[PDB]
């Protein structure tokens, strides 16, 4: 139950926009969203689910394409995957 939360005193990887990396659940990842709107993708068909820090809760992805995250802050942003059966690859982007 120990540094269950997520945020700037305990991320524990760096996304890059557009670029895929592995994923597990209980990651709490940093990222910099520049404008626009924020952007979650998989393609390994592995379900996944996050909460963004003071930001959206509850957001889904089906292992098939994007997820479209409306009223993310820009700035740095801390997502927690909450839940996922296994690591698969994703990738956060903005536009
Ligand atoms: O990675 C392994 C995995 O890849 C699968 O392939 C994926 C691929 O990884 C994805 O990148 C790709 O997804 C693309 C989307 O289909 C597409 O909609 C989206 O396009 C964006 C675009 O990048 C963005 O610039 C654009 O913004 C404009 C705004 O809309 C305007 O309002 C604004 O005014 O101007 C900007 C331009 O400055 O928006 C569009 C959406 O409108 O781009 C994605 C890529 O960046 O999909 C692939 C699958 O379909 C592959 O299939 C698997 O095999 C593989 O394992």
């Amino acid at each position: 139950h120990m540094s269950a939360s997520c945020g700037s005193g305990n991320f524990n990887k760096t996304a890059a926009k557009g670029v895929e990396f592995s994923a597990v659940a209980g990651d709490c990842i940093k990222y910099n969203k520049s404008s626009g709107t924020l952007q979650i993708g998989s393609w390994t068909g592995v379900a996944s689910s996050y909460n963004i820090t003071s930001g959206p809760q509850g957001i889904t992805n089906t292992g098939n394409g994007w997820t479209t995250v409306a009223n993310a802050a820009n700035g740095d942003l801390y997502i927690k995957i909450v839940s996922a059966s296994r690591s698969f690859n994703v990738k956060f982007d903005n536009w």
